[PDB]
């Protein structure tokens, strides 16, 4: 029932759309809409790789940074959990948060520390899986009852890394004055960087600046889970989230999460 102007315009939108995607550096992302006639998600935002800071935030110096030098040849092996400085934040059961997949592994916490641009092994370093980024090619598509969401393209072995929620960093004090502008909105794209102290108080906003994963769904029975992965072990003021797998993942399957911190993580209970 739309006129020739109308569905000119939501073809060049859609399109539009699809051409921001193309941009993304990483494996590929679609966009598709079996269900209604909305072109695309509003494109008011840009797609980032990184965390973009903002006014107020002072973010964990770099120049404080621990470096372990325990890279023989390839990474740093996993199998000398006594040999990093990466991990000396704790020795409990020791290890590296992933196996030889590449995959998280079940005895990791919420957790997961990462080689540093200070460390002495290649970005293949069997403990920089986070660093090296999204593997998976996903789809932004509309839900009949939700609005749009995010499912896989290939299957994914639980364990598997999807990707970090990136955006603004802002204080929890603009955090509020955002909080006074949220008018109608169905979505408000914020997570709390509380993992540790509270005193910071930061918050990453994908409102304007994000991730595709910035159209990722809450739910109840999720298939994925935030994991805590830090690189200056000194100063988590500010740290990466992290999304893994927390179950197989079937191709064209809707990715979902639902934050309960480490109150999900080493709880059997
Ligand atoms: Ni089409
Ligand atoms: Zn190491
Ligand atoms: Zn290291
Ligand atoms: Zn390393």
């Amino acid at each position: 029932k739309l006129d020739s102007y109308t569905h000119l315009s939501f073809y060049e939108k859609r399109e539009l759309f699809r051409k921001k995607l193309r941009e993304i550096e990483g494996p590929e992302v679609t966009l598709v809409n079996e269900v209604d006639d909305e072109p695309c998600p509003s494109l008011d935002f840009q797609f980032i790789s990184q965390y973009r800071l903002t006014q107020g935030v002072i973010p964990p110096d770099p120049n404080f940074q621990s470096g372990c030098n325990c890279s023989s040849l390839g990474g740093c092996d996993l199998n000398n959990p006594s040999r990093c400085e990466c991990l000396d934040d704790l020795d409990e059961p020791t290890h590296f948060a992933y196996d030889a997949q590449g995959r998280v592994r079940a005895d990791t916490g919420a957790v997961i520390y990462e080689c540093n641009s200070f460390c002495s092994c290649s970005m293949e370093c069997p403990n920089r899986v986070v660093q090296r980024g999204r593997t998976l090619p996903l789809e932004i598509f509309k839900t009949k009852e939700k609005g749009w969401g995010v499912r896989s393209l290939r299957f994914a072995p639980a364990g598997t890394f999807i990707t970090c929620y990136l955006g603004e960093v802002i204080t929890s004090a603009e955090a509020a004055k955002r909080d006074k502008n949220y008018d109608d909105d169905g979505i408000t794209y914020l997570f709390d960087l509380d993992m540790f102290d509270d005193a910071s108080e930061y918050t990453v906003d994908a409102q304007n600046y994000g991730d595709v994963s910035r159209f990722f769904n809450h739910s109840c029975s999720p298939n994925i889970a935030i994991y805590s992965a830090v690189r200056n072990h000194g100063f988590r003021t500010i740290y990466d989230l992290a999304f893994f797998a927390i179950k197989d993942i079937q191709p064209l399957e809707e990715l979902t999460f639902d934050y309960a911190g480490a109150k999900d993580f080493s709880p059997v209970q």
